[PDB]
């Protein structure tokens, strides 16, 4: 419904709103433009839908790789920062938001998953997944229904999500259904099915639990890092569980800002992220909110890389994998997210499962 003269963002309910706000509020008081701030409910499939009819929001947040899909679409806008400001940025940062050549987004953090353990209740982490299924329910909890969770497991003996050969990626060439991706499965559904974990565990009931300090352990992102700050558990970040001598390979997401096509305010969405956003204040703001991670601007990342838990997250971040920003992430989610459901509930067998998850990819 139009949107001339003012900045309507979109931004997941897991990260800093309320910090990024007070960047929209420092943009305010020098434009005069006003900048609001919202995170509705899946905006990420959401956005497709109001983006094609020329509306939803000017700019849009989310990992980098959902922004293929939507750049094909023609729903996102060419951004255009010279030469000195892609210096600013590490490289690798904009090759994530490169997509056909053009650049769709402005690099914002880097995201991995990592071993989050109290201290108290656990000194010395486990360095193994195998080590974890003891007697009880006594062991970790984590985000089940979301497979950007379970990955990590499932790609450590060897799952991959497309065949990535020659610099593109083999959309017919998905490895979800090999016997590395079938025995990380099998260990989680085996936990499961040996009730160390509950099959409906969510964001929200893993959360609760290691910050009311009912779970030693847990496995999330660096936006989760605030929650357990306010609840007072001692805990550390460290690295994610090898399987089978494999280190675990979370997938590396890139937290990316892409402007809507058919925004009206496109240069005012431009100098919002280039002045305002991407520099070490503006970055500051939002880190205090809810922490990003390892930030794309040097500057910044260079004061926050001493930070022990930005260490951790690293070094995740470096034995994982990038994610494709290919149109086919949003079909592969679908099917490994039905997959990892599906095989836990026991709808079916993990066999049968991976195979379908497959057959729906390489459709
Ligand atoms: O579970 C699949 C899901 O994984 C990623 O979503 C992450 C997101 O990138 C993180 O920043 C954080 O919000 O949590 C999400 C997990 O719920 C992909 O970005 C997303 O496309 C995909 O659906």
């Amino acid at each position: 419904k139009i949107e001339e003269g003012k900045l309507v963002i979109w931004i997941n309910g897991d990260k800093g709103y309320n910090g990024l706000a007070e960047v929209g509020k420092k943009f305010e008081k020098d434009t005069g433009i006003k900048v609001t701030v919202e995170h509705p409910d899946k905006l990420e499939e959401k956005f497709p839908q109001v983006a094609a009819t020329g509306d939803g929001p000017d700019i849009i947040f989310w990992a980098h790789d959902r922004f293929g899909g939507y750049a094909q679409s023609g729903l996102l806008a060419e951004i255009t920062p010279d030469k000195a400001f892609q210096d600013k940025l590490y490289p690798f940062t904009w090759d994530a938001v490169r997509y056909n050549g053009k650049l769709i987004a402005y690099p914002i953090a880097v995201e991995a998953l990592s071993l989050i353990y109290n201290k108290d209740l656990l000194p010395n982490p486990p360095k193994t997944w195998e080590e974890i299924p003891d007697p009880g329910k006594s062991a970790l909890m984590f985000n089940l229904q979301e497979p950007y969770f379970t990955w990590p497991l499932i790609a450590a003996d060897g799952g991959y999500a497309f065949k990535y050969e020659n610099g593109k990626y083999d959309i017919k060439d998905v490895g979800v259904d090999n016997a590395g991706a079938k025995a990380g499965l099998t260990f989680l559904v085996d936990l499961i099915k040996n009730k160390h974990m509950n099959a409906d565990t969510d964001y929200s009931i893993a959360e609760a639990a290691f910050n009311k300090g009912e779970t030693a352990m847990t496995i999330n992102g660096p936006w989760a890092w605030s929650n357990i700050d306010t609840s007072k558990v001692n805990y550390g970040v460290t690295v994610l569980p090898t399987f089978k001598g494999q280190p675990s390979k979370p997938f590396v997401g890139v937290l990316s800002a892409g402007i809507n096509a058919a925004s009206p305010n496109k240069e005012l969405a431009k100098e919002f992220l280039e002045n305002y956003l991407l520099t070490d204040e503006g970055l500051e703001a939002v880190n205090k909110d809810k922490p990003l991670g390892a930030v794309a601007l040097k500057s910044y990342e260079e004061e926050l890389a001493k930070d022990p838990r930005i260490a951790a997250t690293m070094e995740n971040a470096q034995k994982g994998e990038i994610m494709p920003n290919i149109p086919q992430m949003s079909a592969f989610w679908y099917a490994v997210r039905t997959a990892v459901i599906n095989a836990a509930s026991g709808r079916q067998t993990v066999d049968e499962a991976l195979k379908d998850a497959q057959t729906r990819i390489t459709k």
